[PDB]
This record gives C-alpha cells, sequence and structure tokens, in this order.
C-alpha cells in the first residue's frame, strides 16, 4: 500500500512494523491496518506469515511470559488457563448493527428477543469510542490474513484479523488457513475486516488474573454486515476472539448467504460408508455442546460401516447447477469441548489431539499431560493434578478439574478419519440433514420429516437443555432453532423463508430431513440410549431411508422406524417402549409451547408455510 500523506509523522506506521511490509500489502489491507493502528496505538505491528518458525517462536514467547505452558507429555502441545470471567461466549454482549432492528431480529411481541441482539449504529459508535482508542498501547498488533475454506474453493472467503493477542494468532493458525499465501490470493479483492482487542492497554489499569488479559465489564462482540466489519473487545476466549469462526463464518456469512442464495449453518458434515460400498454425506445441526463433534468423528460400532469427518461445526452450502446441495467446511481445525472426551466416547479425537494442539482450561497432570471430567483413564500412583484454576486438585473435591467449556484446538488434517474430500473446492453432496438437541422427555430417538416444509418447521421448532457453551446455567429447556439461536446474522423469519425457498429452485435435489434425540432419560434420570458409537445404528436407518427403504411407519410427528427396522443386536437391554414412545399429553403441551414461541418471537415475520406446519402437527396430535 502507498505511504499515507501526512504533515507530520503520526500516520505512517512503517517504522513500527516488526515483520512484513506495509508497502507490499494490497492497498485496502494497508488502509485497514494503518487506520486501526492510528486508533489503537499499538507499539508494534507484526504482519503474520503463517510460517512454522513464526508459530514456534510465538509459542515460546508466551511460554516464557507465563501465558501458556508446554505439555511435555505430548508433541508440540500447549495449555492456556484463562481468567475465569472469560471462559465462553456471552450471548448478551454479542450484537449485530443494522439501520433497522427488524433486519437483525423479528420484532418480538413480548419485547425481548431471544433470536439475536440488535444495537443501533449510533449506540455502537459510542460503545466503540469508549473502548478502542489507545486500547493496544504497549502491545503488538498482529495482522492475520486468513482464508475460510481451502485457498481456492469457490466457496472460500478471506478475512484480515487485527489482534493484540498472540493466543488468538496461534489459535487462528490452527482454525483457519493463515499467512502470506492468503495475501497473495486476496490481491485487491474484498475481505472481511475483523478487529479484536483484549482491552488491556499497558500500563495495566486492572489486576491481571492468571496472566490472561481481558476486560469482562467492557466485553462486546459486534457485527456490522453492511460495513463487512466484525469488532470484538474484552474477551480472549475462542468464540469471541477467533473472528473467522462464529462471527464471520456464521453471523456475517449467513447474511451474505441469504443475499447470494447459499447457506451458512451450525452443522457438522460427515461421510458415511455402508457394508455395500455406498457412501453418503450428511449434515447435522445440534446446539452448542450437544454432540456434533462426537457424531462427526464417530467410531461406528456396526461392522462394515465407516464414518469420515469433513467438518465438525460450520457448513457452507449451495445448490449446484445439477441441483445437488454441495457443502464445504470453511474451518481448518476442530475447536472441541474437552470434558467427556475419551477412548470410549470419541477415540478419534483422542488420537488427533496429541500433537500440534492447544488446550484451554483443562487440568494438567504432573507428568505433562491433560486431564478432564469423563476422560475415563486412570493415572499412575504418584501422578498429581493441577486444576484449570491452577491449584492442586484431587479426584474427590468440590469442583471439576477442567472447566465445563474447556476446549482443544487441533488441526483437521491430523484427524485419522478426515474425509478425503474435506478440502475439495467442489464441496460434498449432502443427502440428509439431521436436527436434534437434548430432550430428557417425550421426543423419540429418531424421526423423519414428512416434507421439505415440515422439515423446515422441525428445524424451527428445536428445543434443548442449556449447555456450558455460553452464559446459560442449569438444565432448562430452551428454544434453539436450527442450532442457530446464538448465530443468526439477520431476521430469523427471513431465514425460515430462505430455507423454504430452496424447494422452489430448479432441479433441487432436496435432502431428507431427520430429527434425533440421544438424550432421552427414563424416570430414574438414566439415559435410554447408549449413544456415541451406537448412534451408527440410527445413521444406518437414515441411510436406508435415503435409498428409499420401506423401513418407516407414519406417526403424528413424522416417520419413525418400524419395529425391528433398527439394528439393536448387541444392545439387548434397550427399553424400546419408552425410547420410541409418543405421548398425546406430551405432544399437546409441546405444540402449544412451540405455537406461543413462534407467535411471540417471530410474529409478523413467520412464514405462512411454518404456521401451516404448526397447525397440521397440532391437528395430527389432536387425532391421537
Ligand atoms: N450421552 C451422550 N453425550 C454425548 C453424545 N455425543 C456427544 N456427547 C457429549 O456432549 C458434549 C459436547 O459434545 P460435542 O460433540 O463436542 O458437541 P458440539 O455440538 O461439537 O458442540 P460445540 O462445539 O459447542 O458447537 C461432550 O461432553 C460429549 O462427550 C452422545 O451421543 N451421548
Ligand atoms: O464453540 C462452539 O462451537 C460453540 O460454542 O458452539
Ligand atoms: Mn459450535
Ligand atoms: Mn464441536
Ligand atoms: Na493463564
Amino acid at each position: 500500500g502507498s505511504m499515507p500523506p501526512q504533515l507530520h509523522n503520526g500516520l505512517d506506521f512503517s517504522a513500527k512494523v516488526i515483520q512484513g511490509s506495509l508497502d507490499s500489502l494490497p492497498q485496502e489491507v494497508r488502509k485497514f491496518v494503518e487506520g486501526n493502528a492510528q486508533l489503537c496505538q499499538p507499539e508494534y505491528i507484526h504482519i503474520c506469515d503463517g510460517s512454522e518458525e513464526e508459530y514456534g517462536r510465538l509459542l515460546a514467547h508466551m511460554q516464557e511470559e507465563g501465558v501458556i505452558r508446554k505439555l511435555k507429555k505430548y508433541d508440540n502441545c500447549w495449555l492456556a488457563l484463562t481468567d475465569p470471567r472469560d471462559v465462553a461466549r456471552i450471548e448478551s454482549k454479542t450484537v449485530i448493527i443494522t439501520q433497522e432492528q427488524r433486519d437483525t431480529v423479528p420484532i418480538p411481541k413480548s419485547g425481548q428477543s431471544q433470536l439475536g441482539r440488535w444495537m443501533s449504529e449510533e449506540d455502537f459508535e459510542k460503545a466503540f469510542n469508549a473502548r478502542f482508542p489507545g486500547c493496544m498501547k504497549g502491545r503488538t498488533m498482529y495482522v492475520i490474513p486468513f482464508s475460510m475454506g481451502p485457498l481456492g474453493s469457490p466457496l472460500a472467503k478471506i478475512g484480515i484479523e487485527l489482534t493484540d493477542s498472540p493466543y488468538v494468532v496461534a489459535s487462528m493458525r490452527i482454525m483457519t488457513r493463515m499467512g502470506t499465501s492468503v495475501l497473495e490470493a486476496l490481491g485487491d479483492g474484498e475481505f472481511i475486516k475483523c478487529l479484536h482487542s483484549v482491552g488491556c492497554p499497558l500500563p495495566l489499569k486492572k489486576p491481571l488474573v492468571n496472566n490472561w488479559a481481558c476486560n469482562p465489564e467492557l466485553t462486546l462482540i459486534a457485527h456490522l454486515p453492511d460495513r463487512r466489519e466484525i469488532i470484538s473487545f474484552g474477551s480472549g476466549y475462542g468464540g469471541n476472539s477467533l473472528l473467522g469462526k462464529k462471527c464471520f463464518a456464521l453471523r456475517i456469512a449467513s447474511r451474505l448467504a441469504k443475499e447470494e442464495g447459499w447457506l451458512a449453518e451450525h452443522m457438522l458434515i460427515l461421510g458415511i460408508t455402508n457394508p455395500e460400498g455406498k457412501k453418503k454425506y450428511l449434515a447435522a445441526a445440534f446446539p452448542s455442546a450437544c454432540g456434533k463433534t462426537n457424531l462427526a468423528m464417530m467410531n461406528p460400532t456396526l461392522p462394515g460401516w465407516k464414518v469420515e469427518c469433513v467438518g465438525d461445526d460450520i457448513a457452507w452450502m449451495k445448490f449446484d447447477a445439477q441441483g445437488n446441495l454441495r457443502a464445504i467446511n470453511p474451518e481448518n481445525g476442530f475447536f472441541g469441548v474437552a470434558p467427556g472426551t475419551s477412548v470410549k466416547t470419541n477415540p478419534n479425537a483422542i488420537k488427533t489431539i496429541q500433537k500440534n494442539t492447544i488446550f484451554t482450561n483443562v487440568a494438567e497432570t504432573s507428568d505433562g499431560g491433560v486431564y478432564w471430567e469423563g476422560i475415563d483413564e486412570p493415572l499412575a500412583p504418584g501422578v498429581t493434578i493441577t486444576s484449570w484454576k491452577n491449584k492442586e486438585w484431587r479426584p474427590q473435591d468440590e469442583e471439576p478439574c477442567a472447566h465445563p467449556n474447556s476446549r482443544f484446538c487441533t488441526p483437521a488434517s491430523q484427524c485419522p478419519i478426515i474425509d478425503p474430500a474435506w478440502e475439495s473446492p467442489e464441496g460434498v453432496p449432502i443427502e440428509g440433514i439431521i436436527f436434534g438437541g437434548r430432550r430428557p422427555a417425550g421426543v423419540p430417538l429418531v424421526y423423519e420429516a414428512l416434507s421439505w416444509q415440515h422439515g423446515v418447521f422441525v428445524g424451527a421448532a428445536m428445543r434443548s437443555e442449556a449447555t456450558a457453551g455460553a452464559e446459560h446455567k442449569g438444565k432448562v429447556i430452551m428454544h434453539d432453532p436450527f442450532a442457530m439461536r446464538p448465530f443468526f446474522g439477520y431476521n430469523f423469519g427471513k431465514y425460515l423463508a430462505h430455507w423454504l425457498s430452496m424447494a422452489h429452485r430448479p432441479a433441487a435435489k432436496l435432502p431428507k430431513i431427520f430429527h434425533v434425540n440421544w438424550f432421552r432419560k427414563d424416570k430414574n434420570g438414566k439415559f435410554l440410549w447408549p449413544g456415541f458409537g451406537e448412534n451408527s445404528r440410527v445413521l444406518e436407518w437414515m441411510f436406508g431411508r435415503i435409498e428409499g427403504e420401506d423401513s418407516a411407519k407414519l406417526t403424528p410427528i413424522g416417520y419413525v422406524p418400524k419395529e425391528d427396522a433398527l439394528n439393536l443386536k448387541g444392545l439387548g437391554d434397550v427399553n424400546v417402549e419408552e425410547l420410541f414412545g409418543i405421548s398425546k399429553e406430551f405432544w399437546e403441551k409441546e405444540v402449544e409451547e412451540i405455537d406461543k414461541y413462534l407467535e411471540d418471537q417471530v410474529n409478523a415475520d413467520l412464514p405462512y408455510e411454518i404456521e401451516r406446519e404448526l397447525r397440521a402437527l397440532k391437528q395430527r396430535i389432536s387425532q391421537m
């Protein structure tokens, strides 16, 4: 980029650049970098190249600074422990900026929307001015050029993230394609502008907790889709700071998708091969902390079945000229929930995470390894544990050894069952789409939608127990339509209309739509379904249905498996009565709840087809 004019020496940041060159940046990239440097006043500017040496040195630097620790039991793995105020997404501080509120969320009848948070442009400007001026004083501003999707993909989009956090830098290296090749690929093209600061300019005004720079009181994660900007202040935690992931690849991207005729979704993408040598790709939207990563890299218990992972969290999809729904994973790594992860529940993850992996808020064993709730693996006598709170911890204490939302951040290329087409620019053809969440009562193991319009309603109607992915506590059953409640880039009613419109386009090969429940419990609080690898039995049913197998019976909520259609061999004890039961009383209550929620929260933007599906379901239940 060209040197900016100036009458003094305060606008050209060249003298502060410690890696790279402002002169060699594309013009608009330099303007973005330099304009935000003038604002944030970093001491240095480091333009990331994405090299292993850059990565190695930056890790070493955080190490000597006490910001991360080396996990010496493994190969190039590292541990960060955060300030306990900065441990997850915060939905209440996550906002979208548009001229009119209705462009961002439907106007709720009750007056409080549960489908996003809108902030006026003028309110945002004030919030921005109270945060960012001088916020990087005494820090390095890192410039991360990154690509969502393989360098080529028709589906791929480039961002530049500016951050004062080396932790963000290292994590983005794993979770996106990052560095010099991205700038070369961008040229003078368009990019998403992403600005991040931990909100702790030097000298420190507040006491630093556990060497983790953050500003909880001022935390704000903002999205400005008209400006193509994401602006995030005060949090270093993944979902808030790795701007390509939730901020770009769901929130911004879903709005772009609506405008441009594609889809951006909170979905895994997996490839499943049967004993007859046939492979199908499926997508699944479950809410945060509801099993996507476990399903995407499942080790099937059924002989002759194979599952391969394309992506575990984000799907970008578009109908091609042939009418196939084609999906790509825009991420480059897995940012997975650690606790619960074991050789038993997710052996494929256990394999992936022992090299080149960054862990956040898990426990450390005295021999340099990791520990967490449900790791289900004994330690040798004499091995001791440091909790994620950096305290000595014993298996019989008050609190967990790892944070409930503790994460691993691991390269996708490492996964032993990574799908061979996971970086194909063409994407993979999706043949079914699975919705589901945590319902301890009433909702059977699996059912199939009656039609496209009904499947879109099933997505819209999704409810699920609260999890630790964000700020929500306890186990209350919440609405989480399409697993996208925290992530809609625009009015949910319009998003429903967008999904419905897919049925109207030329030669569209619409996928089969299913709904699952891994989480139904008996009257004792015991899970009725073993889950995990055993979920291959459900996927088998879905596979045959996609092929047109006569294996379904009609019920009021959709098609279910016929008696004996599911392979339950090796699971002789399963209470099929309760697991597959559909109660009129439960479903009457359920449909009334859905009706009130859609009326209140979607209101004037609720598409007629969805209100029709509600009426029809209500009618079918009334005839039980
Ligand atoms: N009982 C049971 N638990 C499961 C199952 N699948 C996943 N889990 C657990 O649910 C928690 C979260 O699962 P993940 O697969 O990481 O969820 P995710 O959808 O990828 O979550 P986000 O990354 O937050 O979007 C972990 O503790 C898992 O061990 C299952 O089939 N049965
Ligand atoms: O990080 C995630 O994947 C989430 O919170 O859903
Ligand atoms: Mn997620
Ligand atoms: Mn996940
Ligand atoms: Na720390």
